[PDB]
């Protein structure tokens, strides 16, 4: 028992992570086969990121303007190639510790774990959910560009994010592995700021099925509801609507604890509505809602 | 910038994860050299858990009787020998990914990694503190026995847990890797419960400076305050008393930021006084104590 915000193990996502250097500008690579994947403003000045056009910026490099180091070897670039906002350097030797990979887009709401890197060194790992508004709140410093966000699934590393901007509130924004933003972010430097945001109801009721099962059940209630009247509460509160596919996928952690889903969301709404008076929640005294149905089920 | 409970790359310690089977108890080993670390209690039935004279137990049994798999291969074992509550299996292969190590005992307030495994197979990882009554809040199911934590310092891994039980309360207790437990608890079944605890109030006041590093400021005020005073309103709310050593080793803080250590304890006492009103510091709505002085400046 006990629940924690869990990371999936890294080494398969160390042994490719490289260095990347163009110009002055040194950041993180992704070494699959015999490319690398890093963010395409790797090229760019901070003149240029006032407002780039990356295809005449990549025309006018070659090669050796690229330097990729794994560890102590230097990979020789033998080409390279813009993929949207990633840019793909194929190098001569393909990593010998490629795991097997997909690459996947993941929807808000869902949870992967970020490995920080530095200069191609793997500094810590913790788990992250792709906010509602495109964002996610990382922790993240200068540096730390190009390191990946992926889940693991039996011997499958599936990449679905890389770490491109630090947006003005201190969030965080980057695309997935095929170089497409999440959200409505752009690789140079605008006014851009994230929209307002709202919380995960499908987790944050997940969250609370992972405390009955760990054995807090102060916030239960007999009263139920139904999905139509949770909504409108749920509106009020800037919470996401609930849907029956939400409650579908809820089954599992209601059949486990025997408790209904919209028995549930009674509960959720009464804490909504009262606050959880100086009591705490699996150690948390504010709802939880970046523990996806499926982080319920793994852990417990 | 953001702040995340991190855990260190755990590619290093994955590699050493084994299973190790004797009668119908399988748990996880550690495998460092020619040594499989373990928890004595694998050679124990449900019966012998009542009350276990390990010597005798151990002694009735041969090398055969442990079955080692490291993923496919499996581990002759040439050798075994108990140390304190840890069995020592000598195999007849040294790891060939053993990392440079050490095994180190920490102290309650300092945090390490967990990577949880099953049936020698690494699931996740996430970041614990040692609690001052000397239990870990972790989450550990059945079959986690083996598990170990760790901190990384440069290359080096210095091993600081073993997991053993799981105390009445959901709480976790285990050894360091020479075999001796982290408090007041036996690998036998008895009433043995986790003696109260209290909060780990130099981290808490890291935590804070965490805070302030990433722009949360609203918590501060003007006033001050003496280590004397404070430390007769921490004792009040169950908080571990604060030494010069604590205000020296948070030195490095209060030279980033500007903020004085007891300048920063006047707002710790507001905090625990007053509440937090329906706001939050760094996500949370309660005073964190699981970050060490080490950890902010790591992550900041």
């Amino acid at each position: 028992s006990g629940f924690r915000k869990m990371a999936f193990p890294s080494g398969k996502v160390e042994g490719c992570m490289v260095q990347v250097t163009c110009g002055t500008t040194t950041l993180n690579g992704l070494w699959l086969d015999d490319v690398v994947y890093c963010p395409r403003h790797v090229i760019c000045t901070s003149e240029d990121m006032l407002n780039p056009n990356y295809e005449d910026l990549l025309i006018r490099k070659s090669n050796h303007n690229f330097l990729v180091q794994a560890g102590n070897v230097q990979l020789r670039v033998i080409g390279h190639s813009m993929q949207n906002c990633v840019l793909k350097l194929r190098v001569d030797t393909a990593n010998p510790k490629t795991p097997k990979y997909k690459f996947v887009r993941i929807q808000p709401g869902q949870t992967f774990s970020v490995l920080a890197c530095y200069n191609g060194s793997p500094s810590g790992v913790y788990q992250c959910a792709m906010r509602p508004n495109f964002t996610i709140k990382g922790s993240f410093l200068n540096g730390s560009c190009g390191s990946v966000g992926f889940n693991i699934d039996y011997d499958c590393v599936s990449f679905c994010y890389m770490h491109h901007m630090e947006l003005p509130t201190g969030v965080h924004a980057g695309t997935d592995l095929e170089g497409n933003f999440y959200g409505p972010f752009v690789d140079r430097q605008t006014a851009q700021a994230a929209g307002t945001d709202t919380t995960i109801t499908v987790n944050v009721l997940a969250w609370l099925y992972a405390a009955v099962i760990n054995g807090d059940r102060w916030f239960l209630n007999r009263f139920t509801t139904t999905l139509n009247d949770f909504n409108l509460v749920a509106m009020k509160y800037n919470y996401e609507p609930l849907t029956q596919d939400h409650v579908d996928i809820l089954g599992p952690l209601s059949a486990q604890t025997g408790i209904a889903v919209l028995d549930m969301c009674a509960s959720l709404k009464e804490l909504l509505q009262n606050g959880m008076n100086g009591r705490t929640i699996l150690g948390s005294a504010l709802l939880e809602d970046e523990f996806t149905p499926f982080d319920v089920v793994r852990q417990c």
